[PDB]
């Protein structure tokens, strides 16, 4: 990592100096879900280019506001390794949120469906992940440990909060959806090219249910600094294993995350 | 990436200024296939060290010429990640070729046979690939997208041209070879060490038919900029899964690629 | 790599100038096995910070001495990729040892047990490895080859010396242990976070018996320069595949390595 603890502190202090908003929840909005910021009350926007130390698709804006009675901060757009970012830059905002007093991180993305029972328009609660770049040492925690954030060797087996996963299923039932809420394992790869058929079949055989190019590094850094995490993949395509509806599902995920603010503790 | 669009343009213009040759096909010759340049008529050679912007085994020379009636440009020798090159350097010449007006890229390499039915001396048409460095984010397209070359998120599932694969099988039949033309999935790993038995068995179980240390990044960049691609692995060794003839096969691959120039469209 | 052959030479000469000890064996002590240096006779210690060119957990000290009648040099503590080291720094001392005249490298680590028949306190002879960072090109040999050390493309399938593995089993029998000596495949990943359940199940299905964050790069560089290699994992935890005793085993591994000095050739 190239940021010091004080760089994260400088940024969080700057934000605290520019808004009265004191969010307890942070939401990182992935592809096609930038529309969720429109649901916010008492909204305040900062372009990423205006926030000291922020890394330079979606808007590139941070929006504070009230969602279903809950103070939250949202990333409308995220940072991607395939854009040339190292993970220590991709995940900069996660530590900033911890230093604002955020306790819960919600992550969303759009993903390719590997599980043969998934359909375009499915929402997958993320139950677990597989971190392929992490296998090779590309990791946002690589470098000397900052103990002011967390431990040298953090556990990742409980990353996706089990109580929030229960709330998620209960809430979905309340919504009266005809399609079941999917859940499963997300695998991250670098991108930016889409996968070959041979790569897809390999990934499915590893136990992955969905494939994307983001999110995992944010979850690792969140868990390291003690945030509660839950998240969702929008299944916007079903992958080909042999040699649109995303819009309505995105709107559905927006209502869903909105309802779920009620179920986040404290 | 560290090259600008104009760097590729400067190089292509320099080449166009130094030869009357106007190739429509480019061929990257892998290990033991540097001998194919000897088949060229009206041949013109440039050492890589003489071409502005070119990255600094085989010759390290670019040879223009006519092969079986077709204008082509050949890399006698390629660049390898295990030599210390980043992929954006390994693949520099591919974009240069696009800017010369090349439409088709033929890739060749020598590989270890993972499929138990392969023998030393086999030629494998590459049907598909698995990009292991790409899983971790080592990718020649990593960085901001150059739209003058192609799209942010290119498909890779159709990388190995299906019509050329049909031509390849038909031509091989015409040659009257007693051994069948193999085809399958190539997996790239970094190298430069050869694999352990445990690594080989894992790779086979991923669905790979052959293992090598090159080629995949060239195919990705080729497809990104719209080149038609086909390629072959020379099976120069059969890998050990339990705890020479390459020379005649190389000459055979040379005749084979030579005959196939006739079947490339336009 | 950033070191020249002469950098390794400078360091080895400096060491030869500061001790009369002329070790034929080198031992790299992993997590919880720093206690083995206490068994040494005629011991001489150098903090890593005192040795020119050495990269900057355990002690960070190099200890020369006699173990069970055999001249050896020990790393009390190793260097880790997750600390921010590139492999060419992690493995610097291995080449230094070759230049001191060391012929045999013993590697030890603590690992997570993936094989369902392993228990906490097991010792696993390393029979083979899987190098995940190596699949993506993170490799200590990446860069131009130094022929004064070894070949461009070294074999890795015979990395863990078969005769030493026989000695190891015979010696363990002599010790009269009630638990069998385990043996198996070690897989390295980057860390520093521990694995998810989905990652563990994937790793087991690749054929790995134990998971850790070290060792493999040291073995690769050792084999490249011609060292005989053997090693052991201490199974200090059994990994969870569903959604302490390490101290006595560490002392046992210490006695075990001590006895085995007798069985190293010459
Ligand atoms: C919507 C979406 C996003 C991704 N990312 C990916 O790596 N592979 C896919 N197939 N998809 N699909
Ligand atoms: C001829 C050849 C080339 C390679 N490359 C590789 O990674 N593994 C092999 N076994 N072989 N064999
Ligand atoms: C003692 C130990 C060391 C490691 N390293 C690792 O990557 N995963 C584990 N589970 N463990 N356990
Ligand atoms: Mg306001
Ligand atoms: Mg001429
Ligand atoms: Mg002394």
């Amino acid at each position: 990592n190239g940021y010091t603890y004080e760089d994260y502190q400088d940024t969080a202090k700057w934000l605290l100096s520019h808004t009265e908003q004191r969010p307890q929840v942070a939401v990182i909005c992935g592809s096609g879900l930038g529309g969720l910021v429109n649901k916010l009350t008492q909204a305040q926007t900062f372009d990423y280019s205006e926030i000291p130390n922020f890394p330079e698709g979606h808007a590139g804006r941070l929006v504070f506001g009230i969602l279903n009675g809950r103070a939250c901060v949202m990333m409308q757009g995220r940072f991607h390794m395939y854009e040339g970012y190292p993970f220590w830059k991709v995940t900069f905002p996660v530590r900033v949120f911890r230093l604002l007093g955020v306790e819960t991180l919600v992550v969303t993305n759009a993903a390719g469906g590997l599980n043969p029972n998934f359909e375009v328009g499915d929402i997958m609660l993320i139950r677990d992940h597989i971190n392929l770049p992490g296998f090779s040492g590309e990791n946002p925690l690589r470098g000397p440990n900052e103990e002011r954030f967390g431990v040298r060797f953090p556990a990742m087996s409980d990353a996706y909060d089990r109580d929030m996963r229960q709330k998620a299923h209960s809430t979905w039932k309340q919504m009266g959806e005809q399609r079941e809420l999917q859940e499963g394992t997300y695998v991250m790869l670098g991108g930016p090219n889409f996968e070959t058929v041979a790569e897809c079949r390999l990934l499915r055989n590893l136990g992955a249910d969905a494939v994307g190019m983001s999110t995992v590094p944010e979850v690792i850094v969140a868990r390291h600094c003690g945030l509660r995490v839950f998240g969702f993949s929008l299944i916007t395509n079903k992958v080909i294993m042999d040699y649109e509806a995303g819009k309505q599902a995105a709107q559905k995920l927006e209502q869903f995350v909105s309802l779920l603010m009620a179920s986040i503790p404290v």
